[PDB]
């Protein structure tokens, strides 16, 4: 039973012309779809409406081929074949009952146009501080009449295709956010200089819109009240509110976040830097001085924090993107007074890294349907039932482990899931320990949670923790139908490396001053003063224990041979990441990587040290001139972060011993997660679904093909046109 | 008429069961079309195919999911839906009695399958020293069965799509060269170790292909014959030529490169570093111990040339990938004798680049067809021609005037072009000056040309440089119908950059000790001994401007605000440009920026000098703790670098008298180029070119629509498959 408490967040609450039935509110986000993957769109949008959320917004929708984001996928509202594909959304969130709702862009010179090629239009003329080679021509009046057309146009585009809710975006610095933040506009016209003249461009735009679509579409703005670099950009206090008060009258409900576009991770809060509700402090400023709906995104999960910001009048409105993704869900759990199946984001942002990769489509480290809905026919609820009575022996409860051992328990199989650690969490349980990663362990939490009550549907179902480890002989005469090997794997102890693929000499673990991340984790291990971190990996690992290590008192220097944080890039996490690492005194050696190590120091090199020419010279000799730039660097401890292998001796010996299987009535044995290859935890957890999916196909080891929504050539795109190829002559 | 001496040049050769009409064939390479832009591919391949090359083959192709190179774009030949898409290539291509070719690829860990999600297989388990987040399985003998068997199951859909010419892909340190590099393969069972043993994989694979489809189609291999790492990894004269003995009785063609995929600037060697033909020493190897007609890339643009490498014995056929997408009628040009009417590629690598980046489709600095032959139907040999007598003025004879010019002067109508410049060329001829671009020069050359010799067949054009620059009263009475202002950009002289949008105190390019790079490549202002180069640009400028200045005896310091020279890690330019910087004892300072500048010293900091913490201290505050990172340095000679603003002061004029306009007959206005907005060379060449094809357009300033490759929602890719969202329930 839902607590009565939380009656409150369900509600309706009316948006000009539109009512929503309940406080939930999935604001615009990426997914990598856009108007490219309409099945992938409408499922995924589609299931949030089943699950709850009162209304459902695409990502940022370019409204003309000059706001181009390629190589990055935003939606498209260009033309007719752009309002057939999003319909297909609106249809099905109307299914549920939900409003759909369209955040309008244009981009000004942060739009790189790739694919159009076209010229953005912009205040005035700069060149983009996040696409650096990017630049913009100053619009005349024309001009801006002109781009103003084209949100009208895209308004009117958006009707047709059943949205209830059109956005003028004007947050992450684009558009009608350049006009206002002096950083961009250096106008000396009626649309630059005082407050009144900077706000016009925006102003008149909602005008133009609501005078469009008003009485059939709640009109929003999306606003980046703070661009939280102090004075010279968005104040709150001082702009912020300001424009809030002008415009309040043309808007139906204030979608609020703050942060500029070259680092919004302050807006999509890392979990590394920043808890639930961190943007309170700018976002209750709003409510303040608005008389209509506020709402403004803070990575909700908890419906005792989501109480919280509406009674005390800081939102009206609980706007999610991220808390949506990991469970589409989340209010109906919290309706139903479910609260302990709600999957809760760990704020990872590894969703956010595919978008800003560019082309991929989504994944979620907790939920492993995301981006699957349409193309797998995976529902995050509904799993098909199992018709046999199917034994199953999973040897690892880390994220792949547990992920399958839950799928398969939801299923109807019975499962016994064992492991040498005493709690469920893998590699996992160590992570989470790292500076900044407590609510990493989320990950495991749902998993033990979910597990532990399944165990009761199934009394032949069993877990079976802090066991010796599992051998091949154990495994053979176990009696389970199929086994699933999730062993996970471990960090190079010799050296071995992405640019080398061999071991470095001198290099060995086992030594009193070399350590590898378990080691360090575990803490046993002493550690000297002055440490070095020998990097070849680009995610999280070295920074982290970078930051614990110095944290803790050591001299800290990585030498890394690759683009040190590189994946932080793509997450986020970068900028405060560098400026931690700075605030701390970590020295960084990029460029460089280690020929030879031995007791107390190790020889290093530039890695663009041979000769730039190459010249022929036969065989035995290279073809440039040597590298020289050999130098020595001490150390009291060497900490290795060189790569990782998958821990697959059991599996091996298993396989070896197939013929086996036969004989002691076991019907295959899969291999799963990081022990088949390491990889991200979002991929290790989706490998465990899937052979838990997919356990009854003919060959588990490997997925079945997908839908793919690729073009069929045959078919124009635009309805009507002529899909030969035609010559202007 | 065609010089004697090239008529071996279109001696017809036996490549297995096929024949090739000509020499000139062109090898697999991207375009970021795939099997997901049909049209693209087909137009792109059939204009070729028109234009005389004997065959044309697709860039490489994914045999299956496991080797999806996502964000990357590759074609794909994994169901019927390709086939289906793949055959409209081939059809067209057939249609001009040219043959058809694909090649198969299996990419190991290379490829980071951001979509399949799936797990790739290798001969051992590495992690690529390209995605360095990406690992593989190590495979046993079933994976090895498994995965031959996929190339198998790809020939035979090959040969369904039409497919004339199948290639096992081995360059490019993809799965087959794996199997034969003991740089990745580790292996002691019968696949490693030995030459045998590690040339068993690519052995089993061509055999069991030949075998599926061999007598329909001729059997191609492409080998990176050394990895141009010296010993480690593949040498020539080593395995290189002995693998070759062992093949060659399997193989109907051999296609060479060199170089592997981390550096594959070896193999496609931008002109900055490589000469036409600089691959022989390795290619002609190959000859000398094959009995099959061999083939090897160079960047062959010159007849002269071409004969010279077959007469000589060093190959068979002339395998080109840059200079067909430069010039798709290359080989009918030789044919004809029309030598001044080749369009020579510049070995500028920004057609490359786009690959690299993942997604977007090929754009080319001397051809602005490219990509833009089924979209907007543009041919690169065909023009619409006028119907009217109007005459056009272009001021500037840039990249942007001088193809404008081009384009309307083949379309017929009466051309005035002037420049206060000497020459046509632009901003072009200082670039081409700078250390190692002189080849860039064939852009302006192609045009100067084309120019002159279109002069002649119109005597109303006319061309006139050396001349006044021209003024607004100079223009409006000038008698033109139409006019195009295309005087391009400048960089900046007052420190203005993308990452304040503002000067920067202090920086003044009249000074005595400050430049700008006119200034610098002028020649004609001092340059003190210690010269710094303040940049926040992510090109080529700042270290060209370096590499020019080290090698006078200069003392180079490169403070760098951006990543630099990160375009070039595209253009595959970067390793080689670091590793000359580094010969050149350039200092670099990264992740620095410059607060102020005063007379022989500037001020700088590190741009991760703020705090990490982000608090809310109200307005006037900034949130994070002040960057105290700053510093003095020295400098006798400041270089600036910092951005680049349009010159478009002649077009403010006339657009404010655009009251005037029609009292002297003019018809309209048109700004292009960098102008309009600083641009690549490649696009600023695009806008001349578009205008010139929509000058009769109700708007030339604004481009038309083009076709748009996107899936229609109710159409599934797979013939007969359901589009609708089905739930695995
Ligand atoms: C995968 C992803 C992509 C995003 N892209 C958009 C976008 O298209 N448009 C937009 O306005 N905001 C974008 N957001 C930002 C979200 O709207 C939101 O501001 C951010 O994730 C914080 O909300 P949360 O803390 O509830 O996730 C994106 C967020 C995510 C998770
Ligand atoms: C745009 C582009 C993409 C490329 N992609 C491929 C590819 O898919 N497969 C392949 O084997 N080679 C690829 N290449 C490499 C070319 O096949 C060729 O080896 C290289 O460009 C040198 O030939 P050229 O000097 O005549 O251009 C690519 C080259 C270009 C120009
Ligand atoms: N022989 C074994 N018997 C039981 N558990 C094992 C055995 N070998 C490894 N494990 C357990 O398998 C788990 C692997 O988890 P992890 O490394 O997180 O992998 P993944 O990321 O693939 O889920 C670890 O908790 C480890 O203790
Ligand atoms: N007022 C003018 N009259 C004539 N030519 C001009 C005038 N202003 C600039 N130019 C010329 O225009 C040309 C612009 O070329 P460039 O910078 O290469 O631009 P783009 O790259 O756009 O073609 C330069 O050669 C410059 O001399
Ligand atoms: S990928 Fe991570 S941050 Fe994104 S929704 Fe999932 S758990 Fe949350
Ligand atoms: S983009 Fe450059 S290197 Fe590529 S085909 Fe064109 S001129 Fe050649």
């Amino acid at each position: 039973a839902r607590d009565p408490k939380h009656d409150i967040l369900f509600e309706p609450i009316q948006i000009g012309p539109k009512t929503l039935r309940n406080r939930f509110y999935q604001v615009p986000h990426c997914i990598g779809a856009g108007s490219d993957k309409p099945g992938f769109q409408s499922a995924h949008r589609s299931v949030k409406a089943e699950g709850g959320w009162a209304a459902l917004n695409t990502e940022y929708c370019s409204i003309n081929p000059e706001s181009d984001d390629t190589h990055r996928l935003s939606a498209r509202i260009w033309d007719e074949g752009d309002v057939r594909n999003l319909k297909a959304m609106t249809d099905e969130v109307h299914k549920y009952g939900a409003l759909a709702g369209v955040e309008l862009w244009y981009g000004g010179a942060h739009a790189p146009n790739m694919e159009s090629r076209a010229t953005p239009r912009g205040p005035s003329q700069y060149a983009s501080e996040f696409e650096t080679l990017s630049y913009c021509k100053e619009m005349d009046l024309s001009d801006i009449a002109q781009v103003q057309q084209f949100y009208v146009d895209a308004a009117k585009r958006s009707r047709d295709a059943g949205f209830d809710i059109v956005y003028v975006y004007g947050a992450h610095s684009y558009l009608p956010l350049q006009f206002l933040n002096p950083y961009y506009n250096k106008r000396t016209d009626k649309y630059g200089g005082s407050l009144e003249n900077r706000a016009r461009f925006w102003l008149e735009t909602l005008e133009k819109v609501k005078h469009a679509v008003g009485s059939d579409c709640a009109i929003a703005t999306r606003f980046g009240v703070d661009t939280v670099y102090g004075p010279g950009q968005i104040e709150a206090e001082v702009d912020g509110q300001k424009f809030v008060e002008m415009a309040d009258s043309l808007v139906d409900m204030w979608d609020i976040t703050i942060g500029d576009i070259a680092e919004w991770g302050e807006d999509a809060g890392p979990s590394r830097f920043y808890q639930q509700g961190h943007t309170i402090p700018w976002v209750k400023l709003v409510k303040q001085v608005s008389k209509k709906p506020v709402l403004g995104v803070g990575r909700y999960t908890d419906p005792e924090k989501m109480i919280e910001i509406v009674t005390k009048g800081y939102a009206d409105i609980i706007g999610c993107a991220r808390p949506s993704i990991a469970d589409p869900f989340l209010p109906q759990k919290v309706e139903q007074g479910r609260y302990d199946d709600i999957r809760v984001c760990i704020g990872c942002n590894v969703c956010i890294s595919r978008w800003e990769i560019g082309g991929p489509p989504m994944i979620c480290t907790q939920n492993a349907t995301a981006g699957e809905e349409y193309r797998r026919g995976w529902h995050p609820e509904k799993f098909r039932q199992t018709k046999n009575k199917d034994s199953v022996l999973i040897v690892g409860a880390g994220p792949s482990g547990s992920e399958a051992a839950r799928v398969l328990m939801e299923s109807g199989y019975t499962v016994h899931l064992t492991d040498t650690a005493e709690k469920i969490g893998g590699h996992l349980n160590q992570v989470a320990a790292l500076p900044g990663l407590g609510e990493w362990s989320y990950h495991r939490d749902y998993r033990e949670t979910q597990i532990t009550k399944l165990l009761k549907k199934n009394k032949e179902s069993q877990l079976a923790l802090g066991q010796k480890p599992m051998t091949a002989d154990d495994v053979l005469q176990y009696g389970a139908d199929k086994v699933i090997i999730a062993t996970g794997a471990r960090w190079n102890t010799d050296g071995t490396n992405c640019l080398t693929h061999d071991p470095i000499p001198g290099a060995d673990a086992s030594l009193p001053d070399q350590l590898t991340p378990e080691q360090v984790m575990d803490g046993k291990k002493k550690i000297g003063k002055r440490v070095v971190i020998l990097n070849a990996d680009t995610y999280f690992m070295a920074p982290s224990l970078a930051e614990k290590l110095a944290t803790a008192g050591h001299e800290v220097t990585i030498v890394s041979g690759v683009h040190l944080a590189n994946y932080m890039h793509f997450t986020l996490e970068y900028p405060n990441m560098m400026r931690r690492l700075h605030e701390l005194h970590v020295e960084e050696l990029g460029d460089h990587f280690c020929s030879r190590i031995e007791p107390g120091r190790m020889e290093i090199y530039n890695i663009w040290g041979d000769g730039s020419k190459r010249t022929y010279r036969g065989p035995g000799v290279s073809p440039r001139d040597a590298n020289t730039s050999h130098r020595w660097i001490e150390f009291d401890s060497l900490v290795l972060v060189t790569g990782r292998h998958s821990e697959c001796t059991l599996w091996n010996e298993l396989k070896a011993r197939e013929s086996e299987w036969a004989e002691n009535d076991i019907k295959g044995i899969y291999l799963i997660g990081d022990a088949e290859a390491p990889r991200l935890i979002a991929d290790a957890t989706f490998t465990g679904h899937r052979v838990a999916r997919e356990i009854e196909e003919a060959n588990p080891q490997i997925a079945i093909p997908y839908k793919r929504e690729t073009i069929a050539w045959g078919t124009p795109h635009m309805p009507g046109g002529n899909f030969k190829i035609e010559y202007k002559v």
